[PDB]
């Protein structure tokens, strides 16, 4: 059908564009692409004046995206891109098992499961961040659950590159439910990238193992009220350990400034089990 490869059906739809499967016939390989209309993207855009086109932004997510090579993070294979054709094709490794959890649901993780692929995600942020990369759409639907078990991030759509020791923001992307208070507040006018990831971070964990989001409301409007206004509150059921609990409280913090850092969380004892399953070092897990 494109080349050497097969089109099948369509598997997923994140931020933008939609995933389809496809095979190739060359190394017998099943691959993910995501597939993208220029003239969808720049009908969509519209009137819109940005510092960055539609077109331009997608090329600074393949940029992004070719610097990737971790065992936690999707790989970009190939892109297919022709001036005179209006589809542009980014060619995915394919992560086998699809998405961890899709929110709400009423079977979530074990505490056991979710420390399994908290230790992924960890992994695989902690490289993102050595490698000057902020998420900004970290939640369990972005995580793909690979033939080994083990979880990639998937979803650059609204990542970005920084070139300091951290990421200064003044815009609000990804999904609403996990967006930090910060970036939401007027009062705030630049925050610190790092920490918008362990926000999410932790809406993703406690989505883990409760199946339900943290903060939610139908009116967007409220969501973004609650996330800056309502105290975090656990459910009743499943009754998780205290040890979790001051993690993803931690995690959940609305003070950018006190939220707990990722090499905090790397040694937090629900994290390692108290010591029994410790995380490789920053240089072990990023440059090794
Ligand atoms: C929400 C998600 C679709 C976003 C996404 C995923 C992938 C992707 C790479 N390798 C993959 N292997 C499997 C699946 C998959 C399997 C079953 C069900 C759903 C997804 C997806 C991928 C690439 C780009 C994007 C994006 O939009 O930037």
């Amino acid at each position: 059908q494109l080349d050497q490869y097969t089109l099948k059906d369509e598997i997923g739809k994140g931020s933008y564009g939609v995933v389809k499967l496809a095979y190739n016939e060359n190394d017998n390989t099943y691959y993910a692409m995501k597939v993208l209309s220029k003239k969808k993207l720049i009908r969509q855009a519209g009137g819109c004046i940005q510092p960055r086109g539609p077109i331009e932004q997608v090329y600074q997510e393949i940029a992004i995206l070719k610097k990737l090579d971790h065992p936690n993070v999707v790989k970009l294979v190939e892109v297919l891109d022709d001036p005179n054709e209006d589809h542009l094709y980014m060619v995915f490794e394919l992560v086998n098992q699809g998405p961890v959890m899709e929110v709400p649901t009423l079977k979530p993780l074990s505490e056991d499961q979710a420390r399994f692929y908290f230790q992924d995600l960890i992994k695989g942020i902690e490289y993102l961040h050595y490698q000057k990369i902020i998420h900004r759409d970290i939640k369990p639907s972005n995580l793909l659950v690979g033939e080994d078990g083990h979880i990639k991030i998937a979803d650059f759509g609204v990542s970005n590159e920084f070139k300091g020791s951290d990421a200064l923001l003044s815009n609000t992307v990804g999904t609403p439910a996990f967006m930090a208070p910060e970036s939401l507040s007027e009062t705030r006018k630049i925050f610190s990238g790092k920490a918008l990831d362990v926000w999410a971070m932790g809406v993703t964990l406690y989505c883990f193992v409760f199946g339900q989001c943290p903060f939610m409301d139908e009116r967007i409007m409220c969501l973004h009220s609650k996330i800056k206004s309502q105290a975090l509150e656990f459910p009743d059921q499943p009754d998780i350990a205290e040890d979790l609990k001051d993690l993803i409280t931690r995690m959940l913090d609305k003070n950018p400034e006190s939220r707990i850092v990722v090499p905090e969380i790397k040694l937090h004892p629900w994290v390692t089990r108290h010591g029994a399953e410790p995380l490789p070092s920053e240089d072990e897990n990023c440059t090794l």
